[PDB]
């Protein structure tokens, strides 16, 4: 690494350096550094130069904007500074150099969209490993190679991408933030596949306000290098962008694939939702077939889906992807089957919002030919407000609400009861059972062999805080073991 072959391709006359590593922070900032100085959010990381310099970096670029002109090369200290405007807008393009370019190292796959991102990147880089490659994943769990997720600027995203190629890696799929695009955090990335899941952006009902949200995103995705374009049919924002995009594929699991433009298209003809999965039958420009997964509910059909075509879009054999489509899992606690031989359906979820509780029942409800039992509680200490609102969801989407505690903390866990329940128009019916791993197996032993069981609030986490204590208690291994099964 090195300060002129660094910025060969925008100044010329560069200082040779050696540099070590590439940071935003003056506080990090170690000898031989490149100390990067951004002006943000009421921030100005100039002013931190000579900190920076007393601190031995080997050189410095630096905002241009008020100060200097674009390229302009001085010297301070002995350290050379480099001024460049818009320098926000080209971080990406400086960090994409400076680390070697990782996107251009392996298959990168950006998925993009309110909902779905964590399950179809995750199902990307479990499909494509399936398929040969070593996967890894950047997203909101968090960074690496596939089993070994790790719990953020422009230069971060670069740095991180780059260390995955050094664990070797050949594939990755990432989550993008809507906020991350706008603030170009993702600019220079060379994506070899961009996925659309959906939008959940209300605020949006005027066409005086529609217009400037979507044209900033139009000229935003004219900046960028998103490779081949998959989105979701059965979304209205999905088919105006696939309107102007002719080389797009349409997914869909609901009709809106319109076959007069001649494009690429994938669509699910039949889903049978059964209680151990879902059986997806789908035609395509790639050819037809049948795939048996084994996640829950509509909308992870069609990530899914998503998933099947952005691989057949790259080039990914389908007689292949069909072949590896049932070894495919969900995200640990996210729609989370758990089934035995003659016992009730069981699902863990993390659903602890009224939202999330609301999506999971209706997903779950898919799946149930018999009674839908829903086990659940809410968090004590915390804001109380969603209390009586699950309380009424649970009423509503599931036929048997079983409320019981999660994570009490301090508070009386009938207290918190009590408040889920005054949301009830019929409190009444409801079971309570308080001991949360009494009240799932009260709901996994009660119920009948075609009933379902929704366990929401904790998903993968292992503990119940109980006043002061985390007691080890996890609703996986609880309802693993009423099933005799392994979690
Ligand atoms: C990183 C890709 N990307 C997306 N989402 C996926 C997509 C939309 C249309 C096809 O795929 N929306 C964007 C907006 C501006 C820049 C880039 C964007």
């Amino acid at each position: 690494r090195n300060l002129r072959d660094l910025l060969a391709p925008w100044v010329p006359d560069a200082p040779s350096r050696a540099l070590r590593e590439m940071t935003l922070d003056s506080r990090v900032a170690a000898a031989g550094d490149l100390f990067v100085a951004v002006v943000g959010h009421q921030a100005d990381g100039r002013r931190y130069i000579p900190q920076a310099i007393a601190q031995g970096v080997a050189a410095i670029i630096a905002e241009a904007k008020d100060e200097a002109t674009d390229g302009e090369i001085r010297e301070m200290h002995g350290v050379p500074v480099i001024y460049l405007s818009q320098l926000n807008e080209r971080l990406s393009a400086l960090a994409g150099r400076f680390y070697h370019e990782p996107s251009d190292n392996l298959r990168l796959v950006g998925v993009t969209g309110t909902n779905g991102k964590t399950t179809t990147t995750q199902l990307l880089a479990q499909w494509s490993q399936l398929l040969g490659e070593i996967s890894a994943v950047m997203g909101t769990v968090g960074n690496g190679l596939l089993g070994k997720v790790i719990p953020g600027s422009a230069v971060d995203v670069q740095h991180e991408l780059a260390g995955l190629v050094d664990q070797g890696a050949t594939f990755c799929a990432m989550e993008v933030s809507s906020h991350g695009l706008v603030q170009h955090r993702v600019a220079a990335l060379k994506f070899a596949a961009s996925v659309f899941t959906n939008l959940s952006r209300d605020h949006l009902d005027y066409h005086g306000d529609m217009e400037h949200y979507e044209a900033a995103k139009w000229l935003l995705y004219s900046e960028h290098h998103c490779g081949q374009a998959i989105i979701n049919a059965d979304d209205e924002v999905g088919r105006r962008w696939l309107a102007k995009l002719p080389d797009a594929v349409a997914v869909s699991m609901e009709d809106h694939i319109n076959p007069n433009c001649h494009g690429r298209w994938l669509k699910a003809t039949e889903v049978n939702y059964h209680d151990s999965g879902a059986t997806i039958r789908f035609s395509s420009s790639w050819g037809d077939g049948e795939i048996e997964s084994h996640l829950m509910g509509a909308f992870n059909v069609s990530n899914l889906l998503l998933a099947l075509a952005t691989l057949l879009a790259l080039g990914y054999p389908l007689a292949d992807l069909l072949k590896t489509a049932a070894r495919l899992q969900p995200v640990c606690g996210r729609m989370e089957v758990f089934t035995a031989p003659g016992k009730p359906t069981v699902v863990v979820d993390y659903a602890h919002t009224p939202d999330a509780l609301e999506k999971a029942l209706q997903a779950a409800r898919l799946h149930c030919a018999g009674k839908l039992w829903c086990v659940f509680g809410c968090g004590g200490d915390r804001d109380k407000g969603k209390r009586p609102l699950m309380g009424a969801i649970a009423e509503e989407f599931a036929d048997v609400a079983v409320v019981t505690d999660d994570n009490p903390r301090t508070e009386e866990p009938r207290a918190i009861i009590n408040d889920i329940l005054a949301g009830m128009l019929d409190a009444g019916h409801a079971k309570v059972m308080e001991g949360r791993a009494e009240a799932v197996t009260c709901a996994v032993m009660q119920a009948k062999e075609n009933d379902v069981v929704l366990v929401a609030g904790k998903g993968h986490e292992d503990y119940q805080i109980v006043g002061n204590q985390r007691l080890d208690y996890s609703d996986r291994v609880t309802v693993a073991r009423l099933l005799g099964v392994i979690a």
